[PDB]
């Protein structure tokens, strides 16, 4: 059935309306009053961080639900451990229905239908709120081929389209490098997410997509190592589609989706000017649409 | 015989200076140098937080290995499941001794004991790097419950304040808790602010305490002097003397008693200021 039905109407509301959490804590509005001296930029900066790293608490912790070896209770103890200390200090820094349902799912009921699918649920509704505070929050202040590598078959035309700029590119999806990974991504294909750059790696852009993929990734490639047009989706930062269209840092390995066709390579950087400005300065909503070809 | 005293030397040496890598990253001399466009602002403010959230995790990583239904092979899965995805980015934001030690921390501790201690010592090590990083991070942009006689007076000077208060732990409500932050006395530690509750001033204290707090209090209902050791937030000695609105519960380790709380107000001025960035020590000592 459905873990927590009246969040799965929050997630479809939030995907393309703001939350009322992140306008109350980026106006200066949340009921408590967070912050010190006067001031709540601090009280924000806790709320856009805690919000995130709460989420990749809970997207492990939905990863754990699944292994097997790890007892049913003894995951259950667990999860009382780390989310109760993250949770009442987020529903006390602008986030108390978070607060509210993160008990529910420290609950004993039944056991793995009431584990894995409430964090599913629950993880895809806290990566919700943190997509829009990576968005809201004021960052203005401050070797061989595996594009070669796999059947020509298994690739999946895809095209990703950028409003209101206009442009469209055409990609392919790799479904036979991360079966699991491309079948969970291709099954919430179509969607249309809010757009936002990459504020440490560089020049890219991550969008959350409405689903918590927990495939297996057999391919990962190093993100600095990553060709223009790479299509990655990071499921440990809030299963994000990535597209990366110029030089990146991160040395880390995230995994592979495919990537965008040469011949529409070009048109990545202007996409990603505008949506650096999108999460930089402008706060202008541009959103990002994948859908099937 | 500890688990890394390389890094129970490192734990020591951080208490009066700053690590090598929150000097890095204020200044932006991170090697790959990270953060988009041509700004670094957004890689130290992943670091401040990524590493204050990651130490969240190991303290409570650490009050898991007292469980004792959590099998350590249980335990070790959660670690070499939660762990990566925080050590690997925060090695590659300015903190890679950190993701090094992270994966010594996973290895197979053939003891309960083994892995404890690994986690003891780490969150410790984590926990002064956050201390330093929330120190240098530009920010501008039940009384009567119990015996008195049951409580134990220590002394409070702040430097180059010269500002002294007496306080009183009470060693009945939260026994455990008392008597694991008395074993730390004397310790002179870099004291900071509050930044979220409002006027109240912490400062990471050199222990780890998973003692039991059946006293714990709301902070917004917190009289001015209120001596609180909240452990989950990094093991800090935390001092109230003005109003709070956080509404989190933490545990009551004292208070300075009525007669010095007067002088508290002044220090919190010059702290809250200080956390400038300018550092200010505390020294803890029993009397």
């Amino acid at each position: 059935m459905s873990a927590l039905p009246e969040l799965r109407e929050l997630i479809a509301s939030f995907v393309s309306e703001e939350p009322p959490e992140i306008r109350r804590i980026r106006t200066g509005t949340v009921p408590d009053l967070p912050g010190s001296y006067g001031q709540y930029f601090t009280a924000w900066d806790f709320s856009n961080s805690i919000v995130r790293d709460y989420a990749m608490n809970l997207y492990q912790l939905t990863r754990l639900a699944t292994d097997e070896s790890v007892s049913v209770e003894n995951l259950l103890t667990v999860f009382r451990t780390l989310d109760p200390i993250y949770s009442t200090f987020l529903g006390y820094n602008g986030f108390p229905v978070l607060a509210e349902y993160a008990q529910r799912v420290g609950q004993p009921a039944e056991s793995r239908a009431e584990l894995l699918d409430r964090l599913t649920t629950f993880t895809e509704y806290v990566n919700r709120l943190t997509a829009w505070s990576h968005h809201y929050f004021p960052w203005d202040l401050g070797v061989d081929s595996v594009d070669s590598l796999g059947d020509p078959s298994q690739r999946i035309p895809v095209r990703l389209t950028w409003q209101p700029l206009g442009v469209q590119v055409d990609a392919e999806i790799y479904a036979d490098l991360n079966p699991q990974l491309a079948t969970d991504v291709l099954k919430a294909l179509p969607f249309t997410v809010l757009q936002d750059h990459a504020v440490v790696s560089g020049e890219s852009m991550y969008a959350w997509a409405p689903l918590v993929s927990v495939a297996p990734t057999p391919v990962r490639e190093r993100i600095c190592d990553a060709p223009v047009g790479r299509l990655r989706f990071s499921q440990a930062t809030g299963n994000k589609v990535i597209v990366q269209y110029g030089p990146t840092t991160e040395t880390l390995s995230s995994p592979v989706l495919g990537k965008v066709v040469d011949s529409h390579a070009d048109r990545l950087a202007e996409v990603g000017k505008a949506v650096w400005e999108s999460t930089f300065s402008s706060k202008e909503p541009v959103w990002l649409t994948v859908e099937r070809l």
